[PDB]
């Protein structure tokens, strides 16, 4: 009887500065992006793994935190969205909630692991530039899709 652990559990947090007011209609909204300090130098939020009984969102804050030092207690987790992109990149697939958030500070602290060497604050345009992964793009893209369905433009 296998437990079903088949595959990684993984939390990130998608980040996202809100503007007071809109701008050009694009940038109005801006996204926390960590470089990877290693690899093809790829962008992506913080990502993180879950423990056992760890929750699923306070590992993405957790791993918020961690990897940029913005947790919870300096974001805004958004709820009513949720998606987690699962796929299998070199041999092991990897299932990862995101979590719409807005940190408090525009200047907020950005602390980036070893694992991450550099971070910057673009729109969606080029935070799916950055992430040229469909997955994040999409991610990305949904996220803010659905943050303009709320109240805020």
């Amino acid at each position: 009887g296998p437990l079903g652990s088949m595959a990684l559990r993984a939390c990130g947090l998608i980040i996202f500065r809100r503007c007071l007011i809109p701008k050009v209609d694009n940038n109005a909204i801006e996204f926390l992006l960590l470089q990877a300090s290693d690899g093809i130098h790829h962008w992506t939020p913080p990502k993180g793994h879950v423990e056992p009984g760890e929750d699923d969102l306070e590992t993405a804050l957790r791993a918020t935190q961690e990897e940029a030092g913005i947790e919870a207690g300096q974001l805004t987790i958004i709820e009513g969205f949720k998606r987690e992109l699962n796929y299998v990149a070199r041999n092991k697939p990897k299932t990862v909630i995101y979590w719409l958030a807005e940190v408090k500070d525009y200047d907020v602290e950005i602390r980036l692991s070893h694992e991450h060497q550099a971070y910057r604050w673009l729109g969606l345009e080029e935070a799916c530039q950055l992430a040229q992964f469909k997955e994040m793009k999409a991610a990305l893209q949904e996220g803010h899709q659905f943050l303009c369905s709320i109240e805020a433009l």
